[PDB]
């Protein structure tokens, strides 16, 4: 209600710092200003100065417009900043919003990681499969984040930084009589199974939690719910954040009321209405370096390819189809007058980007009568759920306790044994750009011939 | 004798001529007030609670009536337990007992309809699913061996569960001898509702351990869920408020024969003509579901054989709007709604005391297969499921196995694509079709939802 | 070859013996030779002369043939005869066939008694399921019969005896001292499974035999392969074998060349071209009457209805519909004057009847290759056996020993598994009672509509 | 750099400029003689043993004909072991080894075709069944690694079994380290052919023990009957004897390049006039079968797929009538009877070095799912596959289960109703057609047996 309102203030604030921030730096031009590559620039300038590191001034690369008439080009930069003065720059606009600003930013950058970065390798030295990356969401995300962070933080990360710690804790057993990392590392596994949908996969968890001295039998546990995340996903935020430099343009773009919804319509409004501009390198082909931002932004790498090109219009490629490099230039490759375009995919349609960082529905209707005892003595098919009561057998009653990993497992294969039902968030319809309050369903379908996995592969 | 209609017959008519005497000692003479079942409701409780262990009285209705329609005013009288058990005795006669036993199977058929006892079932650590086997939760002890009978798997293996619970918490009840074997009744009754091997030999386990460990309850537990797959035996039977017993002699003969799980009470139903007070909000049509399942115990019923029997469609407890037939306090008002009950029965099948499931249980028990003598070709008779009997069920052996032996049997039920068909064969009856002389061959509805209390999607 | 030669003259002189016992007694008229009655009646009179019991005169029940014109009828007689008399009248008559002979009419009264006596009580004491009858054939048989009388007994006859003694030896365990009934014991254990064809009966069976002291450990064993003789059959010697009443009848049916078989159309012809008569006590339909002796001598009791009905052309019934008592006229009823009827089933058809008591045919086909290794790349069906596998699964390998019940009791299930597959027996095809050598097959049907089980009930 | 059909061309023409020497020596000219794959068969022999370690020679044919028709008659002469080596040597250069190797390989292909290999299943413990996996048995450990290649699964498994026993015999040989590796990489190139993770998973356990027990044995036995379920990696190669490849340069051209898994050697086989003693009894039609199949390596593959390439119908091993290619002594004549294999293929497929089964297999290694975004219905995209590939293989795990893992991926295949297809979307093409441009839709002879060594039925 009143929340939309407080969101908004905050996101304009970070564009006028934005602004402010860019005329420091002698940046004017609108080129400059929409490029995103200049936002990321200052949102690094910006991000260093706000935590101590350990001279004591954080510079960035920046892009100047060349102008050479005929067409346009950018050259590199690198000017240089004073830490203090960013940080005291950054609090007097900001104000009050000035914490929940920067765990932004940081969701942000996150969220373009996923996209731009296969994180395989990381999965490998607390190694589970090399898939699974689906559920490693949000896993670059500094500790600084806190709570707000750990909300778009896949159930694969927890279970990562999980393990991680229980093996430095069998090297040195200390961090246990901490009651700093202690608590933690307890959070972690109270996070988990917060995210965690699946009784079995609470259960699980929770005998993670039981053990006082954690020890390898807690790893394979762990390791057994990361991929039983797979079959069911975990609750995972996916939110819209966008470059300070779109943010900039919000009072520009002229037509607004005051509030803001990064879960919502307004958001997606925003996405739209907004001109970025980015870098491009050697190759990049720009409808492509377009879909990498579009992900980016809304968090949508791990989303279903066929869901985007749905509501785009346009057809999504897996990264391997996809001919382009990432957003930040390489010092090793960094020239005069270099090539820029628009990030050009917009959306025809939208929907509400909801909590849950996976759902599955059409779950076993149950908790109510399952089942019918006959009265009346005739032909009939006899009703029954089946799927119901794979879920009794499967799932904790009240005593004995159980034997957890074989209920987790038997999850899963039950899942999958089913015929082959893919229908979740039924009853949920895709949406137009031009229709707020969402008065009028869209009732196609989406597109079945394109790949589902961005990051899929042989 | 196989006459027994004749003595169910002077059964209910009793009954009914203690309703219309107490109902004039009540002081309310007309056809407005007889047919409101409210005011059976009402008789019934003061009864029920007269002939158990100084003066009580139900709320009762008069009929106050604008010119044209027909309204009733709450009234809440009251009498002496004594009267009203001696007049009750009187008249009823012999068949007291058997009296109270109807009306009490009654009361609990109609609840298991109008109440969720999906939180009774949590409190004994079953699932809120299996409400189906739940049946008859709700009825008092007095009904003894004949109320057991409405009694569903679940209802067992709960008052056994609470049994165990209670016997660990405080010792004394097994050396005490009268509760000792009232708890092992009940595990013999169940067993007996129950037709499958592995089921009957899981009870079989919890009945040879004299201290009552956890391999009981754990196997209780396990058992309560195999009956929604293999669905135990719970005695169906049409009761209907003494209201209606009491025009027995005005609707005129019968036969001269009464039976509450044959035609006669199929009869006796439709011809019946039961006004119900309405609360607000109440649709009449919904209520008049709820009276109908009610009377026919069809609460864990699929709702589509009642949708055809009925020609109406029945809608589930959710969907449906409307309360329960009493009135709170809370809300009662001078000259409130009413109307009849208008969902009848245009066809008719026999009330059955089983579970059916699919049939071809129990393997024959006769010869099971065939030993060659001449060669030629022929397609070697077997029971597939005659042998699961003697595997599952142990006549020599033990294994411990048991709790598998169930797991896999229900396992092996869901593995078939799509499977099933209950009392296949079994006709339905045109209600003027009698003798089950002309059965009609409709099929039912698959457009409409299944289980009452069905719900979560 | 000329064995059929050798059993012909076998049969015969029974018949002789028949006739020249008859004559002692006095009686004469065909109506008395062919009476079935009077054949068990020197048949008893026989068997009980040539064994040892422990004055000395063995008697029977024989019945005599009153006219009163119009119709017939018969009267009780019970006369009595000499052992010595009777042993010597039988040696000199049979020759070198005398043991043979006796062991011959033994085999025909145990298949008379599987008709007429329902023995689950018995299979209760040893107890087995009260069901599991079809495979308790010859059960009545005496010691005497050895080798030859041990051939008709079925799978749980032999399990019934084996656990019978194992329990007796618990008691007294100096019968393993006794290296006579040992022998008995373990000849028990190497006739069982002689009769089991599937291999995993064949193991367990072999692992009873590998304990050198018995237990109740075995017992279980044992009674889980009587179980599994039910879905697997073993092999029971099935034998038509007549009473010596039509045995005497030979010469004058005239029309023969010098040769027999019980196990073959000899048998088939004899029985049809006879003119057996038996005596009816109250009740007693004369069809019904005729169904079990035609069932006697063909032992076919726990063979399927539905092949005998096609064969006689005649609807058989389950013993339950079956009005009519035991052909035996208990001492309760003897009347004079009582009435008697042919035995009219007659066989329309033929077929040899071959040694296995049981056949289960369609075995997975296996041995040869089950599966294709692709060489060329194209699009295919992907041919594979899947009866074959659950075969080598199922089945003992070279080595490690194994889990015998497991495997035994696998083998049930998946044989029960496999769709519905009741073909059997293929490529044989049923014969008419003209045709000798089987020049024309008969390839029509059996019958759906008839009850398989003799003795199916509930 | 792909340009290999050069090479591989370079290796048979040369093969075949030996032949023809070789037989010019034996004094033997004419195209009967030549087109005869006996002459080629016995040059072979005296190839591969005086390349292997005074003089040697085989049983040659020389051509005398009635007027009307040809016949040949048995020779057997012999030569120096040295004068053939270097005369090999010489004309064949540095493709020496790949062109024993390639004869080499033939003869298995041949042997396992005409020979049942069943027995010598048994005598390492093996099903009479697997055969199909006991491709390449008969071929000596000469052709190296790339013989292994046309080994099968039940062949590895087999050299595995008889060392294991040999070891347990006689110890000694762990420590020798010669032998000691060498039964390792028979358990490395096993696992590589392997596709099933629980395959790959089961051959680790059996890796990972430093001393070969029970385990082990237990193992590879219940590996080789999946095999039969889920098929290994065999290398198919199209292999002719050098008569054939004598006369490339006389059939012209090719391309200039060669490869013996693709089409120039289809076109190769079917440009071929081949020529094969016949036996008494012998049916010319089921004589020319077994030089197909021996040819392609067939043995073991699908008769239906066989009967369409050739657009004739492939007889069962039982019923085809003809004996191995090979004249024993005991039976051999002047001027015996002769015929042309007259087995061509109308259409062509490449040769796979898969086993391949139905695919979508490996699960993609891969993102296997997705992590939703937006708010709306979608078909929930998921890899079912690629999740046993990661419970069944272990990253951190063990478990010891690893042959429960097979049996339950064997049954669960084993659970589909009828479920199998091969190479989908891979279409056969048209002798005439070459670079694939147009597929054929025609389906395969349901009504053909399966099997080659199928029986029993």
């Amino acid at each position: 209600t009143e929340i939309k309102k407080s969101v908004y203030n905050m996101v304009v604030k970070l564009g006028e710092f934005y602004n402010q921030m860019m005329v420091k730096a002698g940046l004017n031009d609108d080129m400059e200003r929409n490029l995103i590559q200049n936002a990321h620039a200052v949102e690094r300038i910006l991000l260093a100065a706000t935590d101590d590191k350990k001279h004591n001034k954080t510079g960035g690369t920046f892009y100047k417009m060349v102008r050479d008439d005929k067409t346009i080009y950018f050259s590199p930069i690198r000017i240089t900043f004073l830490k203090e003065e960013v940080k005291t720059m950054y609090k007097t606009t900001m104000g009050s919003d000035g914490f929940s600003g920067l765990n932004h930013i940081m969701i942000g950058h996150s969220q373009m990681n996923d996209v731009c970065f296969q994180r395989s390798k990381a999965l490998k030295r607390v190694g589970l499969d090399p898939s699974l990356i689906s559920t490693f969401a949000g896993s670059t995300i500094p500790r600084r984040s806190g709570a707000t962070g750990v909300a778009i933080k896949g159930g694969g990360t927890l279970v990562a930084e999980a393990i991680r710690f229980i093996g430095r804790a069998m090297a040195d057993r200390g961090l246990l009589r901490d009651i700093k990392a202690k608590t933690a590392y307890e959070k972690i596994l109270l996070n988990l199974k917060n995210k965690c949908s699946a009784p079995q996969q609470k259960a699980l968890v929770d005998q993670v939690i039981g053990s006082r001295n954690p020890g390898i039998a807690d790893i394979e546990d762990l390791t057994l719910l990361a991929r039983s995340m797979v079959v069911v996903r975990p609750s995972v935020a996916s939110k819209v954040v966008l470059p300070i430099s779109i943010y900039a343009k919000i009072p520009q773009l002229g037509f607004n009321v005051e509030e803001y919804s990064m879960v919502g319509y307004e958001a997606m409004a925003l996405y739209n209405m907004a001109t970025p501009v980015s870098i491009l390198r050697m190759g990049d082909d720009a409808k492509d370096k377009s879909q990498l931002f579009f992900m980016s932004c809304f968090g949508a790498a791990y989303e279903d390819l066929r869901v985007l090109s749905a509501l785009t219009g346009t057809e999504f490629k897996p990264r391997s189809a996809l001919k382009c490099k990432g957003f930040h230039v390489p010092a090793k490759e960094q020239v005069e007058g270099m090539g820029a375009a628009l990030m050009s995919i917009k959306l025809q349609f939208w929907a509400p980007m909801t909590r849950s960082g996976g759902n599955e529905v059409g779950g076993d209707g149950g908790s109510g009568q399952i089942s019918c005892s006959p009265v009346f003595a005739v032909e009939r098919p006899i009703a029954l759920s089946k799927q119901a009561v794979r879920r009794m057998l499967s799932m904790n009653i009240e005593g004995r306790d159980a034997d957890v990993k074989g209920n987790l497992l038997k999850m899963m294969n039950d899942s999958m044994a089913k015929k082959t039902s893919g229908n979740a968030f039924i009853g949920k319809k895709m949406f137009q750009i031009s229709d707020k309050n969402k008065t009028n369903p869209v009732e196609i379908q989406i597109k079945q011939t394109i790949p589902n996995f961005f990051f899929g592969r042989d």
